[PDB]
């Protein structure tokens, strides 16, 4: 707890000090250093370094300008290592990768990659950290969704360190499944010699089941490097105060930060804001209802967002680019979870699924058809188990949201009530 | 294109000139000639002729009066042929039949005819042109729904020109199915010698499948004969301008026309208007949402309509009949389609059917149960195919509605969102 | 002109640059530097150093005369710490001039005084001052700039309300320097929009040895200004930390220009984050309202139009769950928390110095009011009473003019939509 916050606090302090340093080298104004487009470029540089470069955006003569500078990968590596007091500090590096992953999960649908892997494009909610490199951190492995892990394994399926790297991924995936039957099936894929089609068939099954019998996937609020550096510069001490990725800390920091974004002509600044907000709290596949309740303003589906990606291609001309303040604050806050929700328990039920007519009145007589009709080796155990599940089943009982003043999480607020961020395109209306 | 509009333009000009002629014979005032009840009677006469007669409604001494005149079927036939410059002009005749069919599809449910044919009364959406005579036009065959065609075939099943007339109907029905499996099944019904129960069983199957794997059925805006004649009389040239049944033309004409209807005491003139509007654009079984969006005012289900049929039986007394203006104009317009929508393609999917919890918050965890659970000879190919379909699947991508000023259909408007016109009676609430 | 806009941007550059220097001297954190409480102390320091009267006096009557102070605040060992810091006045004066390029630039000092005056009008209704002078405590709404000095510069004089001038005059009447009396009368007359009020204001101006009749005039002349309102300038003057922070981040007010009545101050607060210390039983939202109102001279406005511009409700004073911004020496620092001040707005509006078809002929027999623009048609001591009785609380002003989007930099498309100290 205290020990966790200590190290997390150190790596964020590292990223902070690096950014500030990196910002001075480029002779950037404070405002300019707080432009999200600049942060990502600087973030890109240090990851690429471990020549390199990219677009830097300045405010020259009343108009936005785009230079693109280059640095020695040795020069960058030296700046990173030294900002993290001697050490190579891989931890801060993989933290920036996860922030990039989170934003990629919010910005882009990845059906094109799904169809080549033989996977249902509707499995997107299982795809957390798919753009994240194979053999990422321990932190990376935690953040990767069930679908991400299935997709990595099929690519393998399609130099006997291959054997262990295959076994390493099966165990990662097994750790994520919350039922014994799903876990056992992963053993059968892992135990297999010369992996082929049966294994493919099985992994596609397991992916599908993870939509109802959800896996344990970690979520980490990871902010652009400018937010961290800005704080360090303003006099916040991440090592003395400690820090959390899953507590109030990131919400609290975003409440005291001001980030900017370059915005295109037809784009809506409010919509750009939602995208980066979603990315910041790793909520691309979180129910839109709960996101909305937390943020305070409506969190609208991807297809209704009047916005393109955060990054700006070298194609388009800067002469029409303007700068908006990204709204990243929130009405409430909530603890980020590793849980997938209830996948069994079985204990009791408690509820009502039909009515008994009391009054002679013309009307239909409602009943939960799926549930009533439902009740009439390891594969069937799963089928039988996910068939028992209802969309109405409640997870995270007792758990709620908190006021920004309730930093001890003493008094939770349980909310009362579309849901899919990616369920709103030209092919389907979900 | 130009050639199509040329002939369509001619037959509408024919119907026009006939009506004007027919109106003078009966010494009818222009207003009286634009009474929908009078148009249908005149329409009835020329169809019956190919003695005859029916009720004609006049404005005498401040009250509505009902005479019923008679004509020689030779006299009528002469008036029709000569209004269409020499030719027998069957094309204009079958056009009036389709207008009658459209209005019958909007006015009356036909479950009584469905139960005798051994068909599910819920198949009404497949029943376009069921009141239309067997061996109608080529135009008639196009307008007939899948259920209409199945019902005709069972009646056959229940003089070896019978053999071809059976084969002719199987090929009509086959043309309508958009999948190969459905088409193949029709071959098996057609190839059969001595048609009996297996064929019945099969046709009931095919009808059912056509609710999800919809067939290609044509739709034609066909207006009462008074609307056409009124235009010709006012100086519109249908041959010079050409005409379309599926383009902007009928919408444009309705925007420049004023039709009247006799309305009963308790009836709502707004509701009478919707019925004739639906009939005019062949939209009895079109989604109520899209109808509403096009019309501009709400298109209400049949069971919520405070109106009886357009026609007035010789029973009821005229002394309480009054005359209302039928509102048949529209906010937008749309192209009438021959398509049934997507019945396969299969190519990709793109969407989201579940959520991954990000925040520890008490709530249910939504998922598309039908779709997720779904994925666990020619008959089974169809079952397997319609089981893959979801109510959420989007058809007519890119296609939208148009402003009445956008006659070239250059800039479409894609709308964002009950649905069943006949899903609102004392037995069921759909 | 751009020049008018560039000289205003020059002084904000000065204030900004001065505040930055001051913070480095006080070894303050950036966060600590953006605490409204420190900003005030620092602001209070400069004005004290240039308070020649107090300095001339101290040169005669011995304290530590060369120094000046106030409480600075820091966060130490997880808790806020108040400390009385004493600073050498000459060094403050040097840093001011240096941050204003050798110039003593008293317009920069006056700006900060108007900010404090705006803050004072937001916090306290000043009934005791009013009754002592012999005027109605209800005249509350004409008291803008009353907490300012008598000689306060051109900007300061422009900001002062009608009742402020009246109070100054009555103080003098009840009390070589006939020039000060006559000058203040001109400054009073210039505020009056009607010619009838302007005439009576000259009768008082042109008088030797003013007494009863002159005192009685001003009191009625003030009473009239409640209905027949005066031309009182409203300027958006922000805490020095706001300006300091912007300069520090790289905003160039001289180059970019700046106004106190345009969109500028609204834009700045949109890109600012100001903190306040907050007592245990205080609503941070209500403190924020208070400072927001003080920022935009909004104290005596209609609450409705203030709410409409703001976005959230602008609750009246006696229903506001917060006390003053400053913290007294007797207050317990161990209970102090610091919070963000939400000072952003939904729309913006120009800040005024000010205080076709005329009728309708009915066509349809329908129950309704048959409206007519009362002023235009009808405008064709006793005259004052007549004018006051003629006017109605439902008659509209600033016709056509509305509010603008934050995105609408120019005055393109306006949007056409109560007592803060109400009993
Ligand atoms: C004024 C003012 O002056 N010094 C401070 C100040 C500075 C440092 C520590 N504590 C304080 Cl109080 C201050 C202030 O009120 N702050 C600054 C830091 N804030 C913050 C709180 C939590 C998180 N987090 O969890 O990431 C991030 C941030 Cl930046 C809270 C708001
Ligand atoms: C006045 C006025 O005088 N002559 C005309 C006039 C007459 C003939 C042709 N063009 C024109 Cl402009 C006119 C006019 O404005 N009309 C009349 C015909 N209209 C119409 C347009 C389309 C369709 N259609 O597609 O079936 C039907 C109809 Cl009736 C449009 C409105
Ligand atoms: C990113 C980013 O990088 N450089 C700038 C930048 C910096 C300086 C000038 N212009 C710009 Cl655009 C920038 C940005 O978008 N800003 C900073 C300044 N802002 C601002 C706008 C108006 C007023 N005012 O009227 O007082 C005050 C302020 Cl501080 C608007 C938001």
């Amino acid at each position: 707890a205290t020990e966790i916050r200590a190290s997390v606090g150190k790596m964020i302090d590292g990223i902070g000090r690096f950014y500030i340093q990196m910002c001075t080298e480029l002779k950037l104004s404070d405002y300019e250093g707080r432009l999200i487009q600049n942060s990502l470029t600087i973030e890109r540089m240090v990851l690429s370094a471990f020549k390199t470069g990219g677009p830097i955006y300045r405010r020259v003569d009343g108009k936005w300008r785009r230079e693109l500078i280059l640095y020695d990968k040795e020069e960058i590596r030296r700046i990173w290592r030294q900002a993290n007091n001697g050490d190579d500090a891989t931890a801060g590096l993989t933290h920036m990768m996860i922030w990039h992953s989170n934003l990629n999960d919010a910005t882009y649908q990845r059906t094109r990659a799904l169809v080549r892997t033989g996977m249902d494009p509707r499995m997107c909610s299982l795809m957390q950290g798919s753009t994240l490199p194979r053999r990422s951190g321990a932190a990376g492995a935690a953040v990767k969704g069930v679908g991400t892990m299935v997709m990595e394994l099929i690519r393998m399926i399609k130099g006997r360190r291959t054997r262990i790297a295959y076994e390493r991924m099966c165990n990662i995936l097994k750790g994520k499944f919350q039922t014994a039957a799903q876990r056992t099936m992963v053993d059968q894929v892992r135990e297999s010699r010369n992996p082929g089609n049966a294994e493919f068939e099985d992994l596609i099954f397991l992916a599908r089941s993870a939509l109802i019998l959800r896996g344990s996937v970690a979520h980490k609020s990871c902010l652009p490097a400018c937010v961290y550096g800005s704080a360090v510069a303003s006099g916040y001490d991440f090592e003395r105060e400690g820090y959390s990725l899953v507590g109030i800390d990131p919400f609290r920091l975003l409440q005291n930060s001001q980030v900017y974004s370059l915005i295109r002509p037809n784009e809506n600044p409010a919509h750009k804001s939602q995208l980066v907000w979603m990315a910041c709290h790793s909520a691309a596949f979180e129910d839109l209802r709960v996101s909305s309740f937390i943020r305070g303003t409506k969190v609208v589906p991807r297809g209704k967002l009047s916005t393109r990606g955060v990054q700006i291609a070298s194609n388009e001309n800067m002469e029409t680019m303007e700068s908006s303040t990204l709204e990243l604050r929130s009405r409430y806050w909530a603890i980020r979870t590793r849980s997938g929700g209830n996948t069994n328990q079985q204990r009791a039920s408690s509820g009502q699924i039909s009515i008994q007519p009391t009054f002679s009145v013309q009307r239909n007589l409602p009943f939960d058809r799926p549930t009533i009709m439902a009740a009439f080796d390891m594969r069937t155990e799963i089928i039988r188990l996910m068939e028992s599940a209802r969309p109405e089943d409640v997870s995270f009982q007792g758990r709620g949201v908190f006021e920004l003043s309730d930093e001890k999480a003493t008094s939770p607020i349980v909310p009362s009530f579309g849901s899919y961020f990616f369920g709103d395109n030209a092919e389907e209306y979900d």
